[PDB]
């Protein structure tokens, strides 16, 4: 495993979390 | 309202597992 | 080690499960 | 506004795209 390959997996997860956080924030406001 | 609350709860569960993976893989890096 | 990678995969499978629950249900709401 | 919900859904599908990518990346590395 290259460290780059692990960093690239981590960057994918950060992208996932970005969108997930946006969706949660949006829904929290709709509940509000 | 109850449906949206349910969705939020599901997404907090998702966000938790996602961030566990991030934190621990960052430690591997 | 490979165990740390496998643990992360397990976490992400749980993440996917819960995310897909929310998507399926929000799609029904949109209807 | 229904667009609020549909935008949240779209964000979730974006999140799941990246999440699927991350899982596949890691599974490939598990099998090295």
């Amino acid at each position: 495993m290259k460290v780059k390959q692990l960093e690239d997996a981590v960057e994918e997860l950060l992208s996932a979390n970005y969108h997930l956080e946006n969706a949660v924030a949006r829904l929290k406001k709709l509940v509000g």
